[PDB]
């Protein structure tokens, strides 16, 4: 599924992570745009052995399980085939984790590189929420 902004924002909003650790809603939906352009199935095949999954490109080294990569944690506690469904639950329950698990929203690069410093806010312009 490739979401709308102002649908994805009302979706996070729904889960919860509106201030989710002092991060404002509209970082999370810079991000997701920055990441995947808002695609669910989105999957990025890495040369280290890892893979890049779903709308926030949780990586399947430390976080998911896809059985192939070598070193994994699955901290997240599931497959990472459960990050490419439609609904967004299981990545945002496993984005809670990541950040829960020391990190800040830097473990995005894209959220580094193009959300950081900016008016994060204009992500959620005009949507009803």
């Amino acid at each position: 599924k490739v979401f709308g902004r102002c649908e994805l924002a009302a979706a996070m909003k729904r889960h919860g992570l509106d201030n989710y650790r002092g991060y404002s809603l509209g970082n999370w939906v810079c991000a997701a745009k920055f990441e995947s352009n808002f695609n669910t199935q989105a999957t990025n095949r890495n040369t280290d052995g890892s893979t890049d999954y779903g709308i926030l490109q949780i990586n399947s080294r430390w976080w998911c399980n896809d059985g192939r990569t070598p070193g994994s944690r699955n901290l997240c506690n599931i497959p990472c085939s459960a990050l490419l469904s439609s609904d967004i639950t299981a990545s945002v329950n496993c984005a809670k984790k990541i950040v829960s698990d020391g990190n800040g929203m830097n473990a995005w690069v894209a959220w580094r590189n193009r959300c950081k410093g900016t008016d994060v806010q204009a992500w959620i312009r005009g949507c009803r929420l």
